């Protein structure tokens, strides 16, 4: 992309891990606050949410400098310069779930004696389906 | 088995790994959907943020069970039952990533000659501290009443 090629550096992989670090803690925090919002804490769910805000932030800043820098995406290793790209990086990570994570995480609940977990994981490996199922749908009106 | 205790098990670590991808996935798709806006694809964006809110409700439910199973943060390996303690992880990561993480990876950018980069890093850098000391400021308030 627009700067200097990533590709091979210690760089390229310290802005992948944070994206990973940056993603887990606004999801963190707004899990945090719908707690504080539950006991009667406003102020305190207030900085979570806003703080959270700024972890959208730098995970976006992330992303642009893996864009920038002809880096791939953190989370399927597929480009995402163009929005068609973006698109294929979706489709791949949800195929990946539907057709390998979530089934394989059901049958090791199942074998470990948590059924529950199970169904669970069960209906997010239908919910993934659905979701690549969609965005195949969009990549379709996209090249046409 | 016994679903409160799932320390130890394969199914501990599918959960962390689970928050891990659906984490990543939610900012993905919000990040797409801004290109969507700009191109003028209000459906796509719109689909996009609505599949986010799939990819909340699936990191979340994973946390329940991470909590419920008596296992720690996937982020920091604290435990994250009661708010007190939800806030401790929060300053614990905090004061990780300030401290350690994006200092050196501000270094390391600087030495490969990415001065841009190692100028983001090192504005994260000091946005973490100013978030551990909002949240030390929480813990001070929630422990002395
Ligand atoms: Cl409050
Ligand atoms: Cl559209
Ligand atoms: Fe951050
Ligand atoms: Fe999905
Ligand atoms: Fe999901
Ligand atoms: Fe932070």
């Amino acid at each position: 992309g627009h700067m200097k090629d990533l590709k091979g550096t210690k760089t390229a992989e310290n802005l992948k891990q944070g994206f990973i670090g940056e993603s887990m803690a606004n999801r963190r925090y707004l899990y945090f606050a719908k707690r504080a919002d539950e006991e009667g804490y406003p102020e305190i769910a207030g900085l979570l949410r806003s703080i959270a805000e700024g972890e959208t932030a730098h995970a976006f800043g992330h992303l642009d400098f893996i864009r920038q820098g002809g880096l791939t995406d953190p989370a399927t290793d597929k480009p995402i310069g163009t929005l068609e790209q973006m698109i294929e990086s979706a489709i791949a990570g949800e195929t990946y779930e539907w057709t390998q994570m979530y089934p394989g995480f059901a049958k090791v609940a199942r074998e470990e004696g948590f059924p529950e977990v199970a169904e669970w994981f069960e209906t997010l490996a239908r919910a993934e389906k659905s979701h690549a199922e969609k965005f195949q749908n969009v990549l379709k009106q996209l090249k046409g």
